[PDB]
């Protein structure tokens, strides 16, 4: 191929926050923040399905596989990142499918997966399910991913409005999830970072109970990542979330020190 320059080192200050909540037996969300051999950064969040068996097994399996595969990589170029995410998510989905089929205790298990590979000026995001990725600044909160949910199908075909989807009785139904089929087609996105302050990955335990404008209002106020993460978690619980709540907050650097 034609020659080009090595990616410039790029990290975001990022932190992972998770809580079982007071309404679930287990925390079936999983995730983390991982680094490859050249110190590129991968953010991972998985929501194991509460309505099927063994959601915690599925979410931990996908997270641990992404951790192992990424930590072993040396360097991923930005123009190869979509392929890397697509290929590894497809392989992990296939492994998870057979793991579920063979172990009777885990039959039917599955998980969402949203993940983000960080570059200097952009982030590359892969999504399977109804966990989410957003970017936030003082003027806008933008959801990057599209929920693979039945209610989002209804929204995208004009059958219900977004506000109706927020209180719809079938909001729980997912239409694309890791582990249920041998094949999966993740959605891939590239988002330029230039004028945003935060990248947020989250499970639906946050956004089923906290609206986008509340998230934006909280994150735009002065505060550290640790203050914002503690307060965003408390907001989900104060808004009566009945689910595990998990998110990664990653600060986008503007002016250098
Ligand atoms: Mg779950
Ligand atoms: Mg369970
Ligand atoms: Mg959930």
């Amino acid at each position: 191929h034609s020659s080009g320059l090595v990616p410039r080192g790029s990290h975001m200050e990022a932190q992972f926050f998770t809580d079982t909540g007071q309404h679930r037996d287990k925390n079936e969300d999983a995730g983390g923040i991982f680094y490859n051999q050249t110190n590129q950064q991968l953010l991972v969040l998985c929501d194991g399905m509460g309505g099927h068996k063994a959601g915690e097994v599925a979410s931990k399996f996908v997270t641990d596989e992404l951790k192992s595969r990424f930590e072993a990589e040396n360097l991923i170029e930005q123009h190869q990142a979509e392929n890397w995410l697509r290929n590894n998510i497809k392989d992990i989905n296939f492994q998870l499918y057979h793991y579920a089929q063979e172990n009777a205790e885990y039959k039917g298990m599955g998980t969402t997966c949203v993940c983000a590979l960080v570059f200097e000026k952009s982030v590359v995001i892969a999504n399977v399910g109804d966990s989410r990725a957003y970017v936030i600044n003082s003027r806008q909160i933008e959801q990057i991913t599209s929920d693979h949910s039945f209610v989002n199908h209804l929204v995208l075909t004009g059958q219900i409005t977004p506000e109706e989807a927020f209180t719809h009785p079938q909001r729980n139904i997912i239409t694309k999830v890791m582990g249920t089929d041998k094949r999966v087609s993740p959605d891939l996105f590239i988002k330029r970072l230039n004028f945003y302050d935060y990248l947020l990955l989250n499970s639906d335990g946050l956004t089923d109970y906290v609206k986008d404008n509340e998230i934006k209002r909280l994150l735009v106020k002065e505060g550290t990542i640790e203050d914002h993460g503690d307060q965003l978690m408390q907001l989900a619980l104060d808004n009566h979330s009945k689910d595990n709540v998990t998110f990664i907050l990653a600060a986008i650097e503007g002016d250098k020190v």
